[PDB]
């Protein structure tokens, strides 16, 4: 399991840049194949943990699927929260899968933490 996830880094196809108060912290969370990246309050479940009281246990999730003989990457986000997740300032519909584009900004309803999605 560990070796397999290691080798998916062998550049990650995308990553989240963690942004606090408008500025990058320098932390990145890679988005690699065959992993679900969860953001929320629950450390057992989440790869990135936010403690703001409005944040859900699992607030939003990120993953990718490579289609057509591993040639066309699609990157997804899904809101799982009570109070909402914003994509470029726009409220996602809860439990609906949304396709991400390079430089999209994800804000969890909560200065504030934003996640900047970057394709590599």
């Amino acid at each position: 399991s560990g070796e397999n996830l290691y080798f998916q880094h062998m550049v990650a196809p995308a990553h989240l840049e963690v942004n606090v108060g408008g500025y990058n912290t320098e932390q990145t969370i890679p988005i690699v194949k065959h992993q679900l990246v969860k953001v929320g309050r629950n450390d057992k479940e989440c790869q990135l943990v936010l403690t703001n009281p409005s944040i859900s246990s699992v607030h939003c999730v990120f993953w990718c699927v490579f289609f057509d003989e591993d040639s066309i990457p699609m990157f997804y986000v899904k809101d799982c929260s009570l109070n909402g997740t914003y994509l470029n300032g726009l409220l996602l519909k809860r439990d609906k899968t949304y396709l991400l584009k390079h430089c999209d900004v994800i804000e969890l309803s909560q200065k504030k933490t934003r996640l900047v999605f970057m394709i590599n």
